[PDB]
């Protein structure tokens, strides 16, 4: 059930971080889940600090909204920023101060794949207006793995690349003329690239599209409210057909409505 976004709903709440080093993270589902995992599992990792490597794992969503990680996960490399997916058993993320990809086996805990980004900048140089070293910002939608980020030739406008999801390949990029500093997130829906005005204001708005399939960008006017006035994660789950959000220590949901 594919088509344009045009309508998100009010941020719900799920889960409220308990300590500063929440004020920032990532939480995710696995669209594709795999053995031992459901599509109940949830991932949540808060990122502020310098030696980010704790992964707590929930089996059941009664866990991740009033109780206690199922398992963690030491990852054997620290972290970057709030990029980071979950996608067919395995999570990707950025390696801190680099434009490295890490591909991590959850079950096993094995480091599957790595992979450069290709010119990408990082560490700093195209994060969105937040800041926060989100330069890099992997995606799932309905047709599997993206990393957004850019480079120098691109001046700063986010470009996209299709990724081979068990070794990291890029196998198809597009260049947008939006510059990836100006908007406060971006996401992959239904293969349009779309971004959001704002990470403090509650009359923002999903602002800009790109559609991969023809090339053609356009502006929009959705809705959408930053409840808790500071979001350093916003991402599209495609098999909840929901997006999910960091705001300001809160763990978050909004519903869409696709034309
Ligand atoms: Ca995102
Ligand atoms: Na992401």
């Amino acid at each position: 059930g594919c088509g344009e976004l045009v309508w998100v709903g009010e941020p719900l709440t799920l889960r409220t971080a308990e300590t500063i080093t929440g004020k920032y993270g990532v939480w995710m589902r696995d669209p594709k889940p795999t053995y031992p995992y459901t599509q109940e599992t949830t991932w949540r990792i808060d990122t502020v600090g310098t030696d980010v490597h704790q992964v707590f794992e929930y089996d059941l969503i009664s866990q991740f909204m009033q109780g206690y990680p199922s398992k963690v996960h030491i990852l054997p490399r620290p972290l970057e920023s709030t990029g980071a997916v979950v996608y067919s058993g395995s999570l990707y993320f950025q390696g801190a101060e680099s434009r490295t990809v890490i591909r991590y086996e959850l079950n096993t805990e094995t480091v599957k794949a790595e992979k450069e980004i290709p010119g990408a900048g990082y560490h700093g140089q195209f994060p969105y207006s937040w800041g926060g070293y989100t330069d890099i910002d992997l995606a799932v939608d309905e047709a599997g793995l993206w990393v957004i980020y850019s480079t120098d030739e691109a001046k700063g406008a986010i470009v996209l690349s299709k990724l081979n999801p068990e070794n990291l390949e890029l196998e198809q990029t597009w260049e947008t003329n939006i510059r990836k500093q100006s908007v406060a997130n971006a996401f992959i829906i239904c293969g349009t690239l779309y971004t959001v005005s704002s990470y403090t204001s509650a009359d923002a708005t999903v602002n800009f599209a790109y559609d991969t399939g023809t090339g053609i960008s356009k502006t929009l006017t959705i809705p959408f409210k930053n409840r808790y006035k500071y979001s350093s994660m916003i991402d599209y789950n495609p098999l909840e057909k929901k997006l999910f959000a960091w705001d300001n220590l809160n763990m978050v949901t909004y519903d869409i409505k696709l034309s």
